[PDB]
Parts: structure tokens; sequence; C-alpha cells
């Protein structure tokens, strides 16, 4: 059992996932929880998406896909740079130019505006590294990417009017699942060996995350992201 997969065991919280009654009920229902954010969607029909969905499926093969909430193969997605949420009004998750009450439309409006100036900025390509029960993390195909997406990033901070404390540190990633109760130590061998051999088969299927490009979108929940602005 990995160091990484292993944050998930019912040994390592004294609390229930933060997220549940929030973002999903207990049954791994998504909940009201409206906001906007800056994401690549998968391209539909394409061979990263196939990949990816049968990645997605030997997870849900598992007994313990119970304990977890996926989300709609239609809404994956890597985030390049999160917006403003329902959930979160407050500093630094908040442009400090804008009262923390808000509503969630108004913001989107004042950024749609702003995005309108969003400078061209050169395409990245990102690889899979890692797989978790919550998903695929990803790094630039070359250290160049890496470099080309912090960009992005940094570009986007001045148009949001906000870091986040993570910001240089990111981890990307497509989120596949949310975690809804925490996992009993006894089954995360049997986890480690899956998530190694899905790992190896979805980097030779998909050894660059073909993604649309970046664009501006709003959601009401995570089951959904509308695209608003596309930075094509």
């Amino acid at each position: 059992v990995s160091k990484d997969l292993d944050y998930i065991s019912t040994a390592n919280h004294d609390q229930p996932p933060r997220h549940l009654g929030s973002r999903f009920s207990a049954e791994g229902e998504f909940l009201p929880e409206p906001g906007n954010t800056v994401v690549c969607h998968l391209v539909e029909g394409s061979q990263t998406e196939s990949a990816i969905v049968s990645t997605r499926q030997r997870f849900l093969d598992m007994p313990e896909a119970s304990q977890l909430a996926f989300t709609p193969v239609s809404s994956l997605h890597m985030t390049v740079f999160q917006g403003v949420i329902e959930s979160r009004r407050a500093l630094p998750y908040w442009p400090q130019t804008l009262p923390l009450d808000t509503p969630i439309d108004a913001v989107t409006d004042y950024y749609r505006d702003r995005l309108s100036t969003f400078p061209t900025l050169p395409a990245f390509n990102m690889r899979v590294t890692g797989l978790r029960p919550v998903g695929m993390v990803m790094k630039g195909a070359t250290a160049e990417d890496d470099s080309i997406v912090a960009l992005w990033r940094d570009t986007f901070a001045d148009f949001f009017g906000y870091r986040h404390p993570d910001h240089d540190t990111y981890e990307f990633h497509i989120t596949l699942s949310y975690i809804v109760s925490w996992f009993e130590p006894e089954c995360l061998p049997r986890w480690q060996a899956m998530l190694d051999e899905e790992l190896e088969k979805l980097r030779v299927a998909a050894p660059v995350i073909q993604m649309r490009p970046p664009a501006f979108c709003e959601f009401k929940d995570m089951n959904h992201f509308k695209e608003l602005v596309v930075f094509d």
C-alpha cells in the first residue's frame, strides 16, 4: 500500500470527509454547490476518454465503489484554475474587490468581462503520473509543459484577483470520484495492486491526456460544467 493510497484509510481520520453533507450526500449524490472555474474537459469519443472510462470501470468493479461518489463521464475535466464557490465565501479563495456575499452569478459576470482580454498563451500537453481512488494525478507531458501551464495559472491569478495557498505547488488531477466514507485498511493492498496495474494500462493507452482548450465555466454542482469563455 503506497503512502498516497493510505491517506483514505479509516486510521488516518477522526471525522468524516469534509465534503460530506455539502458536496454530496451519504449515498453519494451530488448536492447544490454553485460556482465557477477554469477547466479542460476531455474530448468526447476520443481514445483518451475511452481509456479513462475503462480505468473508471475498474474502480466501479470494486466493492468499495459503494463508498465513492462517481461524477458523470461527461463531466470529466482537469481544473486549470479554481474560480469561486458558494461553499467557500472567504479570502484568499475570493477576490478582495468583491463583497463575500456577492451572488455567484454576479461573480461569473465580473469574470466573464475581465476574461475578455485574457492573452493568447501557448498550448500545453499533460500526462498521467499516478492513480488513486479519487482519480488521476497529472503533470506536464514534458518539463516545458509544466512551465507553460504555470504561466496560464499565474495569468489567471491576475484576472481572478486571488491566489490559493497551494498556488505554486498545485497538484493537477482529473477527479473520477469523491470519498464518501473512509476505507477499511484490509482492502488497501487490493486497491494498490489494481491502481498499479491500471496506471500502467492507462499510460500506454493515453500517453498524453487529450483535452479541450481551457474554458471558463459555471456549475450548479459537480455533475456539469457549462463553458462560457473558451481560451482557444
